[PDB]
């Protein structure tokens, strides 16, 4: 039986696979063809069908998990796809989170024989980042921050110790937001979240800008000005609003220079990717100071796949937190962010 | 001189006037040509040039003020017309309150001999939200809510009595949003602000549909359903989130569905106006209630003109607040909503 974690979200299914290393010369023999060719086909290749990635610089080589030495891959390829892979896997126990565990129970089981293991999608995450955090990045911290995120010629990645990782507050970027409170390995609670996420700037991206990929329009907000879109408070002071410490090049209104017909006439399509960048990302970034301000927590960390092959979001989001909270928390990044699910619903194996 | 309060905004000019009703025999003798013809054109007219009104059913009737018995007029017109307004005033001491009193300064003094003084655009809020509620309105309550709000059967206008109106969180939805704690008449503070306001809203539904005033973007949205472009809870799940007490019907994703091409190509512009309305107001209102559970405030008000002939928005906000605090909050509104910094500017006027 093969050792897979799977986190099947509203947009994205995530796969963590455990590939053994230290297979005796016993083993091997007693090893089903089946088994054979799903290992042979997941580590020979990086690109699976049309759709599925193997993040091949994540992998975690030499683990010992289970008491087996092994390294832990980790796979992604889009929930709309999951009709193919489940075809593919009826031509065995799952431990599987994310809200498609439950919508697509019933097609799991077609597979025959099939034990499907339902697991809370927070749980898992909390259990996920907690074990990789642990274990390293082959060595390295999986935890990092942006030092000197106010000043842009000193802006550098630089790692960060999560030994002590309580309390922490994990802001969890995936199609909608979910933001938790950890206060110990088994007492963590949904503080809130918000429908204003990664899924919110790739729709409204598509419907502003005709862009059919995330990659894509992550490249036109890269080329864009936000400021061609968005009302700033000098739009409506002349300068800063002093009173009240409002810097003048702070956003007042999201898209809102676009109420003029002149300016939307001449906005280009990379603005409004960007200003749709700016404006979901700002918005996460304040609801999670809010969040940490009530909560008494002033470590602040982002994960979820929003974030992933996007620095600018990240560059945005450690210096906003930084200069709103007047230095008060701390902007925390983690390397796997995107797949401590499905490695929390493969830690469940040895329950079942 | 006639006593004017202005409040210069991002998006709209608000201008109150007091009309005095006890005229002398021999004040009216003495009264200058020119400022006749001012109270005429304003008393005459509920339309002025092509973008101003006045906002006839909101006048306060035989209120004193400065020791005289007069009527308090309500008038509002684009900034974007300001020059036109400024123009008009060229062919005289003006309190004037929010980001345009700065930005246009040197535009008002353009007219000869005017005395301009500024005033800080949320102390006016503060002061001009308790003098209406103090005068009431024309004997009948300032302040309402929507009794029973979860059942649509039930959900109706009554009356709410702020005679103690500490300690209260003030939600001033304008072209942003700013949220105020007051504790006391002469203690507040702006808790925070997001730029996802009353120009959003206009904006990207020009952006989206094409509509080309604020209330053609409610009537488009009144024709919608913006299920049509958001990914709701059921949708991830199948059903509920019943861990974390997440109902089907939730908005997990706002534009979510926009991720697919053949949903784009499927929904219509009203679908979209109103999942634009949705997705800023539900954000306001969840920003609302971090800021209530933090500041230990339970009454929250939502004024600015985001609000004005926005019932779907005021019906929203009711509903949410109540359901995502657990009854704990109380979803608050005020007729006037829109003039309290005009009229707090107003209120100035003695000290000059
Ligand atoms: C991880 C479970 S998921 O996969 O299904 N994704 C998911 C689901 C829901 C949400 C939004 C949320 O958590 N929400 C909705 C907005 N909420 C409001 C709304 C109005 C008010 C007021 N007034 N207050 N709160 C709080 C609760 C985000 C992601
Ligand atoms: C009434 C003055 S106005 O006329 O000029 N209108 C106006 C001006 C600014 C705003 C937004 C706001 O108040 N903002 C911006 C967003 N903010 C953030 C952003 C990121 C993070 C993080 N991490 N935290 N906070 C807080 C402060 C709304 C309306
Ligand atoms: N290849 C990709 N395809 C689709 N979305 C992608 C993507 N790469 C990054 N993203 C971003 O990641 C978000 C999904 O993150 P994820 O954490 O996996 O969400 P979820 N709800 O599926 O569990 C999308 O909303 C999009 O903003
Ligand atoms: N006639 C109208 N024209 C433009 N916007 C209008 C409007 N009637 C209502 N609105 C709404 O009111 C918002 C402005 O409210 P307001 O409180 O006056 O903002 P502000 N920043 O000008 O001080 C706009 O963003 C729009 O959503
Ligand atoms: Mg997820
Ligand atoms: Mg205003």
């Amino acid at each position: 039986s093969p050792w897979f974690g799977m986190d099947i979200g509203g947009t994205l299914v995530k796969l963590s696979y455990f590939e053994p290393i230290d297979i005796t010369a016993e083993e091997e023999q007693e090893e089903v063809e089946s088994l054979k060719s799903i290992r042979k086909y997941l580590t020979s290749n990086v690109a699976y069908g049309s759709t599925g990635i193997r993040d091949v610089h994540l992998e975690l080589k030499d683990l010992t998990l289970f008491g087996r030495r092994g390294n832990l891959h980790f796979i992604r390829f889009p929930t709309q796809d999951l009709p193919t892979f489940i075809q593919m896997g009826r031509d065995t126990v799952l431990c599987a989170t994310g809200g498609g565990a439950y919508k697509f129970e019933k097609d799991f089981r077609t597979i025959g024989n099939l034990h499907l293991h339902k697991l809370d999608e927070l749980d898992c995450l909390v259990k996920g980042l907690l074990y990789i955090d642990s274990v390293s990045f082959n060595g390295q911290a999986e935890c990092y921050y942006f030092a000197n995120a106010s000043e842009p010629e000193r802006c550098q990645k630089m790692p960060f110790n999560l030994d002590d990782p309580y309390p922490l507050l994990v802001v969890n970027i995936g199609s909608g937001v979910s933001i938790l409170a950890v206060h110990s390995k088994d007492n963590y609670k949904r503080v809130t979240g918000t429908s204003l996420g990664g899924g919110t700037f790739l729709g409204l991206c598509s419907l502003l800008t005709g862009c059919e990929s995330f990659e894509e329009a992550l490249e036109m907000a890269s080329k864009g000005d936000s400021t061609q879109a968005d009302k700033l408070v000098r739009d409506i002071y002349g300068g800063d609003y002093e009173r009240f410490g409002l810097p003048g090049w702070a956003v007042a209104s999201s898209f809102g220079n676009m109420i003029y017909k002149e300016k939307r006439e001449s906005v280009s399509k990379e603005d409004l990717a960007r200003a749709t960048l700016v404006t979901i990302t700002n918005n996460i970034g304040s609801v999670a100071r809010m969040c940490a301000v009530n909560e008494k927590i002033n470590r602040v960390v982002f994960v979820g796949n929003f974030l992933r092959v996007n620095t600018l979001s990240m560059k945005l989001l450690a210096y906003a937190l930084d200069y709103w909270s007047k230095g008060q928390l701390k902007a925390l990044f983690l390397e796997h962010e995107g797949y401590f699910g499905a490695v929390g619903a493969l830690l469940g194996l040895p329950n079942f």
